DNA sequence: CGCTAGTCGTC
DNA sequence: ACGACTAGCG
């Protein structure tokens, strides 16, 4: 997420309900839907009795899209970018001591504060994801496994046309240049949509923007690839943008102190981690999952070389990417749990 | 005062 | 891994 991104652009939000996509498709950035379910059903999880009310829960909403006629494609996270799996082994770590703490508030007789601990002591696994991807599937809906971050899927199959709008929580999808993004969607098909044609509204942004402008001011921040510098939020990373001219963006964060009136020294890594949060954005590989081959998100551009570009996901061969694509590659192990084939039976 | 970030409650 | 909210900082 991009802290404080949906307030900053409010006059871009538009309340909405999910019948005006009927006859449309929409992606649907589905670990956030397995994380509610997954907290339904969190003392069961966390303690190893078997469960599927978290599938119930998925299924709920995807009944609720089918009912007025919209096609959903439910995307999930794949592997772990490289530059991610300390921050990922570092959640596990977390989980794992809040699963001791709620067995110990349970010993005090603190049953309420236990039940609440639970929730973050929760794993989303993908044979989780495998139990929804194979209950979706049987009622004729398609999922999508993204080879990385489904973020990137997400925005993929947004910009590339197959979906018109993508249902998340995560306003990340913004800065990644989706035109459409449904956030705070509830059972029922209420929620909040931004669209990207509207951002001209937000006298806040001024002419921040363009798809660039607006990706390098949630870069400044502070977003998922990269914290921002101390003192810097939505307000000033805008307000730098809006004062400087200049097209090279890094040639403007190292002049930031200057533009703000601040007292900031441009750390090294700083510059570097922005230029690799940018690629990220730009070139973090998907599954065009027509062609069934593993692509960046966006070509690769003049200031860029592809093989520095490790950080955005690394290739694998294109039989692979689909194995993973389809669900029948676990994301963590590498086995072969499933043997869906398309063929014999979004992917044609 | 505008803004950012630390605290706290919950999904 | 959220947001509300306010203290407290520049
Ligand atoms: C660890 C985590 C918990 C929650 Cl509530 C939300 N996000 C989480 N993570 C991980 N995650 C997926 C795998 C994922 C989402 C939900 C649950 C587990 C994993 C993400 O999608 C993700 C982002 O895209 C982002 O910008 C920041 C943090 N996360
Ligand atoms: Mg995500
Ligand atoms: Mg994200
Ligand atoms: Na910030």
């Amino acid at each position: 997420g991009i802290q404080g991104l949906l307030q900053f652009i409010k006059e871009a939000s538009e309340p909405i309900h999910v019948r005006k996509y009927k006859g449309q498709v929409v992606a649907v950035d589905t670990y956030c839907w397995l994380h509610k379910g997954a907290i339904a059903c969190a003392e069961k999880l966390a303690k190893g009795e078997p469960t599927d009310r978290y599938v119930g829960f998925c299924m709920k909403f995807v009944n609720m899209l089918l009912s007025h006629g919209i096609k959903p494609i439910l995307v999930f996270d794949g592997c772990t970018l490289p530059s991610k799996k300390e921050v990922e082994r570092s959640r596990r770590e977390r989980r794992q001591a809040n699963l001791l703490k709620g067995k110990q508030l349970l010993r005090e007789g603190k049953v309420s504060e236990a039940r609440e601990c639970f929730t973050r002591s929760i794993n989303i696994t993908h044979a989780m994801a495998h139990k929804v991807i194979k209950a979706a599937r049987s009622q004729g809906v398609d999922c999508l496994v993204a080879p990385y971050e489904a973020d990137a899927q997400l925005a993929y199959l947004n910009k590339a046309g197959i979906v018109q709008a993508i249902i998340t929580e995560d306003s990340d999808l913004l800065a990644f240049g989706c035109k459409k993004v449904i956030l705070k969607m509830d059972q029922f098909g209420n929620g909040l949509e931004i669209d990207q044609a509207r951002l001209g509204m937000c006298r806040q942004l001024g002419d921040v923007f363009t798809e660039e402008k607006f990706r390098y001011m949630c870069i400044l921040s502070g977003c998922d690839y990269l914290s921002s510098l101390r003192g810097i939020g939505l307000a000033k990373a805008c307000k730098v943008l809006r004062l400087a001219n200049n097209p090279d963006i890094v040639k403007v964060i190292k002049k930031i102190g200057h533009y703000l009136k601040m007292n900031i020294t441009v750390p090294e890594d700083y510059i570097n981690g922005f230029i690799r949060a940018n690629n990220t954005f730009l070139y973090q590989l998907v599954f065009d999952p027509i062609k069934r081959k593993l692509i960046p998100l966006n070509a690769y551009e003049d200031d860029v070389d592809p093989e520095t570009l490790s950080y955005a996901g690394q290739y694998v061969d294109d039989s692979i990417a689909l194995q993973i694509a389809l669900g029948n590659k676990d994301i963590n192990t590498f086995e072969q749990i499933d043997d869906y084939n398309p063929d014999t039976a979004l992917y044609f």
